[PDB]
Formats: structure tokens, sequence, C-alpha cells
């Protein structure tokens, strides 16, 4: 029933063009029916055209199946050779070979699903054509040609699957089929797997509680010793980033962007956007409860400062929970990625490391707020000393994410020796160092008149412009790939675009243009004392805008990486 | 991946014992493999016994399929005869055509159920024989499947497919003017039971409403503990309605999980029926509105708006949400509920089915809403002696209290007239009339308390005796007639019946205890609310007890539906 959406959802995105165009055939049949007036000869011509189109589709399917089968056979031969070499050598290598075998099994199951779905679509479309035309020739065509097509009559895929199972059981799992087929089953994949009902209910409950608590917080703030905005901005930004990341995952899944392969995640087990929404909602509930406790201070004995810490500490615990609960696999993966990023020069830079470093570049406000909290606790607990004065440590903390990205680019240059991309990106990140340093120098010299304060102000202005232009150009031309020379119809874009609307691309371009300058202004204001009066308000307003810009950027960067190997993270 | 769960979720509950015993075969195979130590002789003996059991199961499946096929052929013949008679005959005609269409749809659903039985049994046989082959490392299971299972009548007979095709053709040619799509829109049978989960958006909305309701309840409690109109008497009805809807959603979920076919019992459409998630959604939305109204009453942020507008609107919206003509919000279920309510409130003039009696019982458990409505009518009539609407009792109050009992009593009388079977209907009528007697005696005692008639103590004693009488009558009817417990055929389940659908017997014992306690509590609450009785703490007692009455009516719904599914306790089916 309603095979169109079934086909659309169960199609492998990377092979979309190689599947049968069920919607195209439906449109052809409906148009022929509408244009039907000579009637018999017209119907005969339409039948001939439909059969020719079906023959073309069948030939395309057959050739794709043949090439995929040949590739699978070659990969199986290489894997068998590797396994034989490993046996001749006789732990980590065994695990890597097992992962490779799992990937090969997933590819084989994907090919099997492709052929099964193609046959089902052929049968359904021919049945629909027979029903509409009131003729049985469609069934005859299906039986004569489709039923005997090599792609449908070839069981080599099944034999390869069985051989893979036997090899894995005998050699890798030590003769126990129970160990095999677990991690080697390929459960439902893509959008074809509905999210758990309990997960959706939890997501809804958390969003509802978050909304009501936000309404209560606004009402209290309108009707009602410690900087609350500074302390809680980091948590709010983290929750917003998690929610927008869930939206990013949903869009990637809907748009056919194979983010799983790009991020090097397990195709069989993946974190759905619903899980990200659930985590964001729970964290937002905790954040709102802490803020409400701060505003009201229900328990008099417990001091106010316990409420924020108790939240953030819990968050840290939630991230580092040793127990295998609450998304333990994803949490451990995130911990490993964070450790690799913060020790960037000593590890090979994959796509995930660079992406997370960029996210930290966008979320630097959290680190800056942590430094401000440390200063406030150390000194305040001259009034407002941490806010009226700046120092080198503040600038270094601001630049830490840019330092990580710059060192990652240097490591990539060392590994690949390709000057252009990595060195240009390194310069694009060092613009941040220059701008922050000059802003800090100007702020320091403003108090103690050096007679060169205006020189530093001008240098900061030019470096601000340079950094904004550099970042915007890199985002538009390299991260997003837009403004390409191959745009046949998609002006200012590339030749291939996956998202349905180009208006989204144009709006994203405009928002990136505005928000790159906005974020540069926010960094300049926060890292120094440029605007001691309204600096906090502007920074607080701009940080969510920076997160939104970083969300749109993730969308389009993942879309470019999937379409083109812009990051050069894959062979 | 796990055909045991898939089968259990796809077996038609009515034929639960007529399917291959996949779990029993699994347990047998595991036990045989566990005790394996000579060895080949034991393996051969186990194989012989296992295949004897498989042959017995195949024979049972074939017999059941033959009986169902014969019944289907007879039903199709009768339907064809009725259709031919209707065609030869050509407002009553439209109803006859609609009834014929519904009967054809029901027969097609039965045919699809039989086909699903066939497919599931074949797949289970194949999957269990493959498992036996893998466990015993032999290919004899496949040979047995091919030689016997693959040639059994149940698997080789295609009479069901031909009957389906003939039914489709006849419905399209003589009931839809040749429109095959229109016929198939009603004949098609989507997945039934737990086969198809509810929409993700529905679950998300249910969760959102639940969270908002919880937070708003917390806010209301905080406002009442820290921060002209009786708000308890104005919001108790709404709270009880929301609680009853939530417990009804729980009841639907439990019925679906336990296999109790309430769709057939309630005569609901099997191709499209409301799920428990939709009931939770409605309950959560109504609870959100109720909490918002109560918060507005507590705070009254806008001063120009009078506080009495806040409750009214809420309840008004509820009424509007129940009589909304547009086909927007659960319009099918809303119209069905409106028709059922109209039939119940006009019981003697309509045939009493399961739905009408069940809804009348729900009203009986929800009589507090009518009492609160009458109290508010009094308050707006007189109070707007200051508190004259809670210090004296009048006949109208007792009549409004007994209205649900009157409806059930008249339903029982109509059923007795229709069937002429005196025992059940008349005993139930007396059970409901005990309510009239108790309420009347309580009202008489309350009225005579003020004046020294010297007959107030006799009225008190009459109220006491009839209170115990009503409590015992209702409890005995619930335990022995509604739930079908304390039967004679129960040789294993003590104090229960021979067959129990719910997983745990402890549920039944706790339900019995709670039924006793909350039946006594319900009688006390009705006595207190109908008449003065306690003039100071009666309000709080009634407010506390009404949720308990709803909970008792929810447990009773569970067990009554279970008993109806098992046995024809209500005699609403042939
Ligand atoms: C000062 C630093 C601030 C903290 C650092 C910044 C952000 C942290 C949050 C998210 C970054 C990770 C986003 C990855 C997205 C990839 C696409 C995707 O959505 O794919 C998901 C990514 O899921 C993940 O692994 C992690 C997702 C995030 C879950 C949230 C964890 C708690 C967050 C709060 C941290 C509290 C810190 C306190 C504040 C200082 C695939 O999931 P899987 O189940 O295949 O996981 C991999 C399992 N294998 C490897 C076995 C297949
Ligand atoms: C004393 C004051 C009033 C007391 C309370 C009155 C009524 C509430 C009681 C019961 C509601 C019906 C429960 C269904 C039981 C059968 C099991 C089942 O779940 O069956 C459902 C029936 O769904 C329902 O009926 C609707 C469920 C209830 C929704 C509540 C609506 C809002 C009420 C507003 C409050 C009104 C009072 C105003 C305030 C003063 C299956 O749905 P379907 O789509 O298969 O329906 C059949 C439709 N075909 C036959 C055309 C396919
Ligand atoms: O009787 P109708 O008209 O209500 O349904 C018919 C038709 O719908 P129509 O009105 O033309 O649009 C098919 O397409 P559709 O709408 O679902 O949509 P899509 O174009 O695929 O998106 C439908 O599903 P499908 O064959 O395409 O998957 C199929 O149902 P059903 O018997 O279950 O088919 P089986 O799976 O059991 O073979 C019926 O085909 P016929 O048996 O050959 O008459
Ligand atoms: O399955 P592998 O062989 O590829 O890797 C598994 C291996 O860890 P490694 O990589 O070698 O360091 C196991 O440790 P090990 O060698 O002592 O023993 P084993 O012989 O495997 O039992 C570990 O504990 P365990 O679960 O198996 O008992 C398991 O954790 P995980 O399932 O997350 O956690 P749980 O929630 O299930 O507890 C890993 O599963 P994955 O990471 O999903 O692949
Ligand atoms: O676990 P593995 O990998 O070593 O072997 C599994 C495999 O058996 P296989 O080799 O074909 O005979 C499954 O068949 P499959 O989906 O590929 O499909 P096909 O029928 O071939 O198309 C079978 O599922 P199922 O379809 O019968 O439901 C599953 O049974 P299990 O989960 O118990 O579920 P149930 O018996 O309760 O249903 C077996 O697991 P275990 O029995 O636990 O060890
Ligand atoms: O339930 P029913 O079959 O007894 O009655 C149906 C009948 O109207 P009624 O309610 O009896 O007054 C249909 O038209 P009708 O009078 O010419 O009679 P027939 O039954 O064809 O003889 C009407 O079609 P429409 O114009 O809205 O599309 C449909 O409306 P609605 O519920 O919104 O359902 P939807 O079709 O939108 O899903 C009703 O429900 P259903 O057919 O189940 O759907
Ligand atoms: C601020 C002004 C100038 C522009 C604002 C444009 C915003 C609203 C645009 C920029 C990028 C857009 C997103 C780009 C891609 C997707 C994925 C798609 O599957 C759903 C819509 C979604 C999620 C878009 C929603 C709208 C969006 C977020
Ligand atoms: C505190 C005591 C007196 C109350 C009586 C015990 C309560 C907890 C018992 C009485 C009947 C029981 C229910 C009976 C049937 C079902 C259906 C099943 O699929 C899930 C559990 C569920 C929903 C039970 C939950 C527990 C329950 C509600």
């Amino acid at each position: 029933m309603k095979f169109a959406e079934h086909l659309s959802a169960h199609i492998t995105p990377e092979w979309r063009k190689q599947y049968i165009q069920y919607e195209a055939f439906k449109d052809m049949l409906y148009s022929a029916q509408d244009q039907a007036p000579t009637v018999k000869r017209y119907f005969a011509k339409f039948e001939e055209k439909f059969f020719q189109t079906c023959e073309k589709e069948l030939a395309k399917i057959n050739t794709f199946y043949s090439e995929k089968l040949a590739e699978a056979q070659r990969r199986f031969a290489t894997l068998q050779n590797e396994l034989q070499s490993s046996l001749d050598a006789q732990h980590r290598n065994i695990k890597d070979l097992k992962l490779a075998f799992s990937e090969f099994y997933l590819s084989l199951i994907l090919l099997q699903n492709y052929q099964n779905l193609n046959f089902t679509g052929f049968r359904k479309i021919l049945k629909k054509h027979d029903k509409i035309l009131e003729t049985s020739r469609g069934a005859d065509w299906r039986v004569a040609h489709v039923e005997v097509a090599p792609f449908y009559t070839c069981k080599k895929i099944n034999q390869l699957i069985s051989e893979t199972e036997a090899v894995v059981t005998n050699e890798l799992e030590d003769g126990d089929r129970q160990k095999a087929m677990k991690r080697l089953r390929v459960p439902p994949l893509g959008a074809a797997q509905p999210a758990p009902a309990w997960t959706t209910f939890r997501v809804g409950l958390f969003c509802g509680i978050f909304i009501v608590l936000n309404i209560t917080l606004v009402l209290a703030a309108v009707f009602k010793i410690w900087p609350l905005i500074r302390i809680y901005r980091g948590g709010f930004l983290l929750i917003e980033f998690l929610f927008l990341l869930g939206i990013n995952t949903y869009g990637w899944r809907q748009a056919g962007v194979n983010h799983v392969l790009i991020f090097e995640l397990n195709p069989r087990s993946n974190l759905s956007h619903q899980h990200l929404f659930e985590i964001a909602g729970f964290l937002g509930i905790l954040w709102c409860l802490s803020l409400l406790a701060c505003f009201f201070a229900p328990i008099s004995v417990i001091p106010t400062y316990v409420y924020p810490l108790a939240l953030y500490g819990f968050m840290v615990f939630f991230l580092i929970n040793p127990t295998k609960t609450f998304y333990y696999k994803s949490r451990f993966w995130l911990l490993k990625l964070l450790f690799r990023v913060f020790t960037a020069p000593f590890h090979k830079v994959g796509f995930a490391d660079f992406w997370l470093a960029d996210q930290l570049n966008s979320l630097s406000v959290i680190l800056m707020d942590l430094e401000y909290m440390i200063c406030f606790y150390s000194l305040e607990l001259e009034s407002g000393i941490c806010h009226k004065y700046t120092y080198g440590v503040r600038a270094i903390v601001q630049c830490i994410p840019a330092w990580l990205r710059f060192i990652q680019c240097l490591r990539r240059y060392r590994d690949t020796k390709r000057a252009f991309p990595h060195l240009v990106n390194a310069g694009k990140y060092s613009t941040t160092f220059f701008m922050v340093t000059f802003a800090a120098l100007y702020s320091t010299h403003k108090e103690r008149g050096h007679s060169d304060t205006m020189v530093f102000f001008y240098l900061w202005i030019v470096f601000y412009i340079i950094s904004s232009c550099y970042t915007l150009i890199w985002d538009l031309k390299m991260d997003w790939g837009l403004f390409d020379k191959n745009a046949g119809e998609n002006t200012f874009l590339r030749e291939e675009i996956v998202y349905p609307q180009k208006a989204y691309y144009y709006c994203a371009i405009i928002e990136d243009v505005i928000l790159r300058f906005a974020w540069t202004i926010q960094i300049s204001i926060t890292s120094t004392t440029l605007l001691p009066h309204s600096g906090d308000i502007i920074a607080t307003v701009f940080a969510p805008l920076e997160v939104f810009r970083r969300f749109v950027w993730n969308f389009f960067r993942l879309e470019n990486e999937h379409l083109n190997n812009c990051g050069e993270f894959r062979a």
C-alpha cells in the first residue's frame, strides 16, 4: 500500500539514481490517461513507450547490480587474503578485520535490499499499468523479462553472505554462530526504522516541562551577589546546541546526507535525532530548575551558589558516567573525540575531530564564562575587578578553540603536505589570534595611556575586518562549496544540491554573512573590555546567534562533504 | 527476528489456542538439547515425539481452518442471498444498503483474518522446523515440512483467495456502482491489534501534554500552599473527567496487551479505532486546560475579566470539544460517543447493547459531576442564610444523584422485557434500586434531622441497613457477575475462574480487595454528597473519594471487559 513512500524511504540514498523511478512511471501513466482522446493506436504507442522506458530502467538496474556484485566479490577476496595473512601471523588487528567484515556484510545486505526493492517496484508498477490500461500485457512483460533478469535470478549475493557468516563464525568467533549475526545483522536502517515510542514520549514530556519552566522563569524575572546570566549562559548555549544538533541529524537523515559514514559511526547502531532532543530537553529541565532555585532560593540553608554548580557538575558527571547507562556508547565516543581534539597535534585529524573543534570554536563562550567564574570566585569572593580589567589569560582562553583548529590544520599539512587548503585555513584561524591580541592590547592601553591606543584600535579594526572576511569566504567557498563554476541552473551554488529549496541556501548565505560579523564582534567584546557597560548584553544576545549560525554551517558543511570530499577525509 | 513475539502480537485473540504452539516447541527443543548426554537413540526418540506433537498441531490447524472455511462459505451464501433480495426489492432502503455494506466488510475482515491465520501458521511451522534442524544438526525437519506441512489442506487450499476475489467483485458491482477504489477503501483491512504502532507525532503530543500537565499541577499546588466561589465544587468534575479519560486510555492499552478484544465487544470499527495514545492525548489537553483555568482563578491576572468566566469557558470548551460539528478533532469517536450518550439518556426507547450499559455504569461511577453541576445551579440560583445550598437537602438533589442509577435500572428493565430472562436483569435492577432506597432514606433522615418528628432515628437505621444492603449487593454483583470470579470450574486459580487472561493472579486478588474497600467508600461518598449527613467534612471526604471511585471503576472496567471477552456474562452476543 502506497509503495511510493515505501520506495522513497527504503532507497539507499547513495544509489538513489540507480533505483526504479516509480513516481516517474506513475506520472507517465496518469499523463497518458489524462491525454487519452485513434484511441487504440494512441494506447498502443503509449504501451510501446512505457515498455521502452521499462527496458531502459531494467538495463540500468542490471548493470548497476553486476558492477556492485563484482566489487563485492573483489572486496571479499581481499578480506579473505587479509584474514589468511592474520592467521599466518598467529588482537586489535582481529577487531579491525571484524569491523571490516561487518562493513562488507552491511554492503551485501544493502545490495540484497536494493535488488528486492527493485523487483517489488517493477511488479507494483507493472500491476498499476495493467490496472490503468485494462490490459494484461504488463504481467506478460514482467514475467518474460523481469522474472528472468540477472539481478533477480542471481543468488551470488546469498552465497557470498553465507560464506561471510561461515568465515566469521569459524575463524573470528571460534565456531559459534550465536556470536556471529550480532553486530553482523544489519537491522532496519535509515528512516525505515521508527523511533521508540517511549523515546518519543520522553522527548515530548521534556519539551513540555522545558516550555512551562521557561514561561515560569520569564514570569518570575518580570515579577521578582552572583552573576546569574554569566553562570547560566554556558548551560543555555549547550542546551541550544544540543537541540540544534538534533535538528541537524534529522535534516541529514531526511536529506539523504550520509553523515554516519562521514562521522565514522556504526551504521547498525546510531543515535537518532529523537535521542538528541531527549538529552537536550532533560538538560534544559535541569538548567531551568537550577535557575528557578537561584531566583527563589527555596531552601534557605542551602546557599544559592550550590544550585548552578550542582547543575554543571551533574552535567560533567552525566558526560563521564562510567556506568554503561544513559547513552554510554555515545558518551564514550564523545569523550574520546574530545580527548583527541584537546590533544590535537598528537593525533591524526579525521572529519569528526575537525568538526568538533569547529563546534568548540562556535561555543568558546562556555570556556570564557568558566574563566569568568573562576576569576569571580578567586578575586570577588575593587568591585567588579574581573569585569573592568582584562589580562592575557583571558585572551588565551578565548583563543583556545582557534588554537586547536590551527594546530589541527598544521597537523593536516604535515600529514598531507598540501599547502593550499590547510595553510589557508590555518591563516583563517590565526586571524582570530591577531584580532584578540590587538583587542586585548587596546583594552590594556586604554587605562594606562600609552599614546598609541588609537594605533592598536585601528589595527584591531583592520584585523577584525580581515578575520570576518576570511571566515565568511572560507564558509561560503570551501565549507559550503557554493559559488561554484559548474552551476548550470543553481546560480551562486554548486551543480548538485540535495536540500529541496535554493531559497534555504540564499537565506543561509545571508545569515552567515551577518552572523560572522556578529560573532567576531561578540568575541572582541567578550575577550576584552571594549564595551564595559553593555558588553555582557551584546555577548549574551550574540552567543545564541553564533550557535544558530554554527547549526546552519553544520547543515551545509555536511551537505558539501557528502557531495564532495572537500575535507579530504576519505580516499 | 523473534517470531515468538511477532506471532503473539499477530495472533487473533479469539483463536489464541488455535495457532501452532511456537513457545511450547521452543521449550521442548531446549529441554531436549539440555538433557542430551545411546545418544543417537535418545535423539531419535526425541525427534519421533517432537514430530508426533507437530502432526497433532498440524491436524488441529487443518481442522480449525476447515471449520472457519465452512463458516465463511455459509456467511457468503447468506450475504449473497440478502444482496439479491435487496436488489429485487428495488429512507429504509438506504439503511438496508448501509447495513449490507457493513456486513460485507465484516465478512471480508473475517476472510482476511483467516488468511492471516494460514500465513502465520505456515511461517511458524517453517521457522520452528528450521530451528529444530539447526539445533539437532539435521535436515529432517525440512523434509517433514515439505512432505507434510507443504501439502496440508490448510496450506494448499486457495478457496479463501477465491472467496476474497468474489466478495470484492460483488461489492464493487452491486454496492458501489462499479467503483473498485471506493469498495476497497472500506474492504481493506489494515494491521490490527498492536501490529501498527501509533503515529510518532501522537506520542510526542501525548508526552508534551503530560509534561505540561505535571508542571502546571506542581505550580497549582505551590500556589495553593503559598499564595465568593467554591473552586473545589467547580473543578472536581473536570478533574474527575480528566482522570477517567486517562484511566480509560490505560484500560484500552491493557485490553490490547492482554488480547481482550474490546473492539468487537464495543461493536467498534476494526479497520479504524481510537488507540490508548489518543485517549492520553485528549486527557492531557483537557488537563492542561483545567490547570490553566484553575491557575487563572487562583491568580486572576486580568481584573476586568470576572473569575467565574474562567471555569465556565473551560467547561464550555469541553462541551464545544464534544459537539464540534466539523470533522477536525476525533470527529468519528466524538460522534459515536454522542450517539451512545443519547441512547443511554433515552435508555428505555433503545435496545441495550454492551456499549450503552458500560457507558451508563461509567456515568454511575461519575455521578459526582452531575452533583457538582446541580450544586452550581443552586449556587447561581440562590447564593448569588448565606450557604443555603450546602446546609439543606431537597428532592431534586437526590433525584440528580440517582439519575445514573435510574438509567441503569431502566436499562435492566428494558433488557428483561427484551429477553424475558428474569434472573440476571431483575437482580441487577434490584442492585441499582438499592441505590434509590439508600439515597431516599438518607434524604429523609437529613430532612428530619432539623425538626423533631421523632422519626429521624428510624430513618437513620433504615439508611444504615440499606447502605450495607447496597454495598453487599454491588460487591457481589461485581465479583460474581461482572468479573466472573469465585466460579466452580477454577481448580487451579483459587477464588478466580478457570481461565484468566491477565498475566498475574495477584492483580485479581488486589482488585477484589480494592473493589470491596472502594465499594464501601463509594456508598459512603454517595450518601454524604446526596444529603447533608456530615455538614463540615463531607466536602473533603467526597473530593478524596471521587478519584477513588474513578479508580475502582477503572479496575472494574478491566475485569468486566476481560470476563465479557472470555464468557458472555452480559449476554450481548449470540
Ligand atoms: C567545554 C566543552 C563543551 C562540551 C563539548 C561540546 C559539545 C558536546 C555535545 C555534543 C558533541 C557531539 C556531537 C556529535 C554529532 C555527530 C552526529 C550524530 O548525531 O551522531 C551520533 C553522535 O553521538 C555521539 O556519539 C555523541 C552525541 C552527543 C550526546 C550528548 C552527550 C552529553 C552532552 C553534554 C556534555 C556536558 C559537558 C559539560 C559542559 C562543560 C552517533 O551516535 P552513536 O550512538 O553512533 O554514538 C557512537 C557510538 N559508536 C562509536 C559505538 C558507534
Ligand atoms: C456527567 C457528565 C458527563 C460524564 C462523562 C461523559 C462522557 C465521557 C465518558 C466516556 C467517553 C467514551 C470512552 C470510550 C469507551 C469505549 C472504548 C474506546 O476506546 O472506544 C473508542 C470510542 O471513542 C470515544 O468514544 C471517544 C473517547 C472519549 C473522548 C472524550 C471527549 C471529550 C469529553 C468532554 C467532556 C464532556 C462533558 C462537559 C463537561 C461538563 C474507539 O473509538 P473509534 O474511533 O473506534 O469510535 C468508533 C467510531 N466509529 C464507530 C464511527 C468508527
Ligand atoms: O484498490 P486501491 O485503488 O485502493 O489500491 C490499488 C492501488 O492504488 P491507486 O488507487 O491506483 O492509487 C495501489 O497503489 P497505491 O495507491 O497504494 O500507491 P503508490 O502508487 O504505490 O504510491 C495499491 O498499492 P501498491 O500496489 O501500489 O503498493 C494496491 O493495493 P493492494 O491490493 O494492497 O496491493 P498489493 O501490495 O497487495 O499488491 C491496489 O492495486 P491493485 O490490486 O492492482 O488494484
Ligand atoms: O564486541 P567487540 O568484541 O567488538 O567489543 C566489546 C569488548 O570491548 P573492546 O573493544 O575489546 O575493548 C568487550 O570487552 P571484552 O574484550 O572483555 O569481551 P567480550 O568477549 O566482547 O565479551 C566489552 O564488554 P562486553 O559487553 O562484551 O562484556 C563490549 O562492550 P559493550 O558491548 O559496549 O558494553 P555492554 O553494554 O554490552 O556491557 C565491547 O562491545 P562493542 O564496543 O559494542 O563492540
Ligand atoms: O541468532 P542466530 O543469528 O545464530 O540465528 C537466528 C536466525 O536463525 P536461522 O539461522 O535462519 O535458522 C533467525 O532467522 P532469520 O531472521 O535470519 O530469518 P529466516 O527465517 O531464515 O528468513 C531467527 O529468527 P526467526 O525468523 O526464526 O524469528 C533467530 O531466532 P530467534 O531470535 O530466537 O527468534 P524466534 O525463534 O523466537 O522467532 C535465530 O536466533 P537464535 O534462535 O536466538 O539463536
Ligand atoms: O461511516 P459511514 O460509512 O456509515 O457514513 C459515511 C457517509 O456519510 P454519513 O456519516 O453516514 O452521514 C459517507 O457519505 P454518504 O452519506 O454518501 O454514504 P455511504 O456510506 O457511502 O453509503 C461520508 O463520506 P464523505 O463525503 O465525508 O467523504 C463519510 O463521512 P466521514 O465519516 O467524514 O468519512 P470519510 O470518508 O471522510 O473518511 C461517512 O463515514 P465513512 O464512509 O465510514 O467514511
Ligand atoms: C536569519 C535569516 C536571514 C535567514 C534564516 C534562515 C534559516 C531559518 C534557514 C537557514 C538554513 C535552513 C535549514 C536548511 C536545511 C534544512 C533541512 C530540511 O530537511 C528542513 C529545513 C532545514 C532545517 C532549514 C530550515 C530553515 C533554515 C534554518
Ligand atoms: C492499592 C491497591 C488496593 C489498588 C489495587 C491494585 C492495583 C495497583 C491493581 C488492580 C488491577 C491492576 C491492573 C489489572 C490489569 C492490568 C493490565 C496489564 O496489561 C497491565 C497492568 C494492569 C494495568 C494492572 C495494574 C495494577 C492494578 C491497577
